[PDB]
């Protein structure tokens, strides 16, 4: 409690102890909002222990009443006190007083480092963003936001879904639209186009967002030097340095290249593709990530002849099973894989026109295992064969922050570097899953820790995900061999169905393709450990379960609930057939 | 526990006690399934109390081992004995005695009586599935299946999905597609063939699936004369006695008409609307349950011209807050509403074409509660006015089953009517939410207490439902009002967002008409006592959640749960913004 405590004092920028049933603290919170001075506010009457708390602030103020207001580590006064320093405008200069230019600084303007930086704004902190994007090879950059706005799933998800509107055209006739197909073709520079503009939205709602919350937006490299300094380079090579309370590193990755010849010359990345001025045509992709089969399947479906080149496996590190049925919806519907392949070498037979926003022409050199050669031409060729810090980039050695081998962020459990008023949240937090609604909550959390006093930490357990491609899959917790691995075959039960969309039985798609399982625990009353589901908006279907097991669920909660019908959803309330009772799980 | 266990000795059809760990047992199961003899199975060794079981078994056996077989009430044998009957070939004749000519009997082969059947047949019981439909006032009829199959759920979403398909055709241009929307119209009779043939092929499955569960299906108008008897007409107007041992009634509901001039003789219902052979044209839709804005919104998107006539408010029952959104979206997406209106009389002005497939012509008076007369010419009028039974067309009043005072059956918690072997689900059980997977768990569960041992029930609480409006809306749990009845404005709080699809973006819909909130409960840990969405997957959106709320989801459940990023559902698990701080959930 009093651990709990001098943590609390010593963090927050500007924060009121109170009851909510004190006049005075009103007439305290009245003077700063009608002064304009954020603040946290710790209502004593709402926890269990607030006498305890209470009693210990003495321990800081000589005083145990409410009001009491701190800033920057030291008491500042109960209500008369406050009235006597607003009244001889005093205050403004009193709550603006610090050792540093900034409460916190955050070094990285991206899905974590927005969400800390206005979140810890909120509660007085005065704060910082930096960001900057260096650009690709080919000299693509973009606006604020981080990867996810820019380069990942926002443009991303966008693609698919003109993948999956190239499906409803299909589907279109059956369910009676007289459409001419043979006369429909897509317009690759209008999607992107449309894509980028929502894009730059983003871009310049992020800056109006920091600005209503009188963060400061510097579009500028960052480099931490000491604890509390960051030196800054700017748009003109102008160098300078300012300090911080609290450091957030939240620096994200960047696209891995293979070291092989031609790679960085002429091949593109993710970040390249989400701008790219020209129809890619036919394309190759290598790398097997969920990132890599969803651009290969976009490509396909907007009528791309598109190839993936696949070294070992798809989808290391997902349940196995899944992503077999992931990667042969995908095979039966377009795209092309070369099994157990990897590139030699690119060569570029045709240079970019920048004229007519046409593709070049590329041929790729590979072996597969059998030792037959790999000789293919390709307009583009797509590497996504993994992502990388670039913390060098950030962090001068001499500051003590722990990397591990990966090059990632060594963090505890509140997101602690190893130098003490530095912390790492999202893709640069070593272990953590690497997504954009994980680093939003870490950095919120963790900003409510350092400038409100709570204490709340991010639960990175059971995080649900989606691998959008042309057949979505969903996943919340445990692959099924990860749950035998930990446990024993003998202790794993996992029920499965088939089950096909009412949507697609007009439209004549596939039956017995679609598919989801419940992986549980025999010994822990069927505790669901992993659920597992693809098929057509497999996100929505999935989040809603997340909660469910996060507090727990078993098969006997999923049984108990009662199903929407029509929905796909549905059938995970009605799964019978267990795996080893070798009944067949089509219907 | 003797009290469940002598229910379930006189209820099974064929049952046999048995633990896993036992040859006997084993050989017992064999013989039985090399015999095509269907049986329930009691394990002892995997309840709590097998002991006790085990021992007052004794009770009705004479004996305490394992196994023990029983036929409709009557110990049959151990091991031996059932050798002994099997060797002799006496035990076909054995497990075929009784009194009656089956152990269940269906009246009604729809939602709740084809699961109730399937279930019963898999345990031994010897099972018929009446099913009859009577005409509707033009004549249309359908085959195998009940409401939601033939003329509810099923055709209704199919077509709502031909809707959606509209607003993919608008949305497609936008992600770049080449659409010559000019050019594109949709044909009625083209949809409706394909919704047709895939009921068919349902109407097939159906008795497919009777015929393999080995359940007699008789396409005859059934009626219970006494608690055993049921009198059936079939095809011919042939009349016959059939008995059984448990009856579950399953007859569903059919369309209410109003009592005005024309209705019956010019108008049409939702029994009609989805095998129509022509295209409905300019429409009235008279009423504002959920089925009259279903079928008001989907013609719409058709192109339709939709004027849908309002008596007092939208979706009486459902979160008025809500219905107003959805009301709002489908009046601002083409649907007309004749608000606070009722009909007086429908004139002829066309007779419907048989010949070319064209609509007749209607005129259609009635008066607004302001006085002024409504006067309207539409090619076609549909009646969603409400459902009621038919019961006194199946229950000799005789017999001693009780119904309420809207013609519904009174039931125990465990479906029982007030006549003991005779239990209704589904539509009909009054006071149960009328929902198709309410219906099937209903029988199922039923069946499992019937003739296999079960003891759990259904649980009616909380059951999820979407309304598959223009823009769907899904709900679990209680309005918003009813909870403040509940409980009290100073006890509930109401967390809520507007929220905007990725996929609306770029195709320049609506921001802040999706809209989502949760309902909670202050002094219980802030409770969801009622989870509500409007937009998009709605039904796929809501049914995760209502198994988190069935055990208990409270706020804190939500916020610690990670999102699926980009969804519409990871919005549940950021909410903040509280009706009560009157700060605005426009994003
Ligand atoms: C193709 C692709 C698709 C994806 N799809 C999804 C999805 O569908 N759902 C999901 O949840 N996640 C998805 N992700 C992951 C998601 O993008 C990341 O988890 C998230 O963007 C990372 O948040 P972050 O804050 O860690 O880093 P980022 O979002 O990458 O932000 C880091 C920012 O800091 C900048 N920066 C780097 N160094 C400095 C420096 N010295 N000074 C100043 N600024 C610097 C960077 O240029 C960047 O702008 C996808 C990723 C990719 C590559
Ligand atoms: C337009 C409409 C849309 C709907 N959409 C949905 C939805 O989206 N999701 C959902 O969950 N629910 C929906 N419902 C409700 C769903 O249809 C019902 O809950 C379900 O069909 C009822 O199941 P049941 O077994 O009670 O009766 P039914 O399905 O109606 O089956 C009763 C059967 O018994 C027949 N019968 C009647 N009398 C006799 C007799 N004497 N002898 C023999 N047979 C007889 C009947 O003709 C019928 O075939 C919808 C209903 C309607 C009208
Ligand atoms: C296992 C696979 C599969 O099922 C389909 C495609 C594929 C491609 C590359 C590697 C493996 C697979
Ligand atoms: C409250 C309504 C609304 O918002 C929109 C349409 C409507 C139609 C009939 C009755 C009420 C409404
Ligand atoms: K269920
Ligand atoms: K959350």
């Amino acid at each position: 409690t009093s651990q709990w405590l001098r943590k609390t004092v010593d963090s927050a920028a500007v924060i009121l102890f109170s009851k909510t049933t004190c006049p005075y603290c009103k007439k305290v919170k009245d003077v700063l909002a009608e002064a304009k001075i954020k603040h946290a506010t710790i209502e004593l009457d709402q926890l269990s222990n607030g006498s305890a708390i209470q009693k210990c602030l003495a321990s800081f103020s000589k005083i145990e009443t409410v009001p009491q207001m701190f800033v920057r580590g030291k008491f500042i006064g109960d209500s008369q006190t406050v009235l006597k320093y607003y009244s001889n405008d005093e205050l403004a200069g009193i709550v603006n007083e610090s050792k540093y230019d900034y409460d916190l600084i955050v070094i990285g303007g991206g899905s974590g480092g927005l969400a800390a930086g206005k979140e810890a704004a909120k509660y007085g902190a005065k704060t910082a963003v930096l960001d900057y994007v260096e650009p690709t090879p080919i000299g693509t950059t973009w606006g604020l936001g981080g990867t996810c706005v820019n380069v990942g799933c926002i443009p991303k998800k966008l693609m698919h879904q003109a993948g999956l509107l190239s499906h409803a055209l299909e589907d279109a006739e059956h369910f009676g639209w007289s459409l001419d197909r043979s006369k429909i073709s897509h317009n690759w520079s209008t999607m992107v186009e449309g894509v980028q503009s929502h894009i730059g939205s983003l871009n310049w709602g992020y800056k109006v967002a920091l600005r209503d919350n009188q963060v400061t937006y510097l579009n500028a490299k960052g480099r931490l030097i000491s604890p509390h300094e960051v030196q800054i380079t700017d748009k003109n090579q102008k160098v300078s340095t300012i300090t911080g309370n609290k450091i957030i590193l939240a620096t994200g990755e960047r696209p891995k290249y293979p070291e092989i010849p031609g790679a960085v010359e002429y091949g593109i990345t993710s970040d390249d593709l989400f701008s790219l001025p020209y129809f890619p045509g036919k394309t190759l992709v290598i790398g097997a990530s969920y990132v890599a089969l969803e651009c290969a399947g976009f490509l396909a479906s907007l009528g791309g002849d598109v190839t993936v080149m696949v070294r070992s496996i798809l989808l290391r590190g997902f349940d196995q099973q899944m992503a077999e049925k992931v990667g042969d919806y995908m095979e039966n519907h377009g795209v092309k894989f070369a099994k157990l392949c990897v590139p030699d070498e690119i060569k570029q037979l045709k240079v970019v026109d920048t004229e007519n926003n046409k593709p070049g022409l590329l041929l790729v050199k590979g072996h597969y295992t059998d030792g037959k050669k790999f000789e293919e031409e390709f307009e583009t060729v797509i590497f996504a064969v993994g992502r990388e810090p670039q913390l060098s980039k950030v962090l001068c050695e001499t500051v003590g922050v722990k990397l591990d081998k990966n090059g990632r962020v060594v963090c505890t459990d509140d997101e602690q570097t190893t130098v003490s008023n530095v912390y790492a949240i999202g893709d640069i937090n070593a272990g953590k899953p690497q997504l954009t609604p994980v680093a939003i909550q870490a950095g919120r959390y963790l900003a409510r820790r350092l400038f409100a006093g709570a204490t709340e930490l991010t639960d990175y357990s059971n995080v649900a995900t989606t691998v959008f491609t042309p057949l979505e899959y969903g996943a919340c917790g445990l692959s099924e061999e990860d749950a035998i691995e930990k446990y024993g075959d003998k202790d794993i039960e996992v029920y499965h169905s088939n089950f096909k969309p009412l949507e697609w039985t007009v439209a004549h798609r596939e039956d017995n393709v679609c598919y989801m399982k419940l992986v549980c625990r025999k010994s822990d009353n069927m505790r669901v450990l992993g659920l597992h589901v693809l098929g057509p908006n497999a996100g929505e279907i999935t989040q809603g379960y997340a909660v469910a097991i996060k507090m727990g669920a078993t098969k006997a909660d999923f049984d108990r609930t009662i199903g929407i019908h029509p929905t796909c959803s549905e059938t995970f309330t009605t799964l019978h057939v267990t795996k080893k009772s070798g009944v067949s799980p089509i219907v």
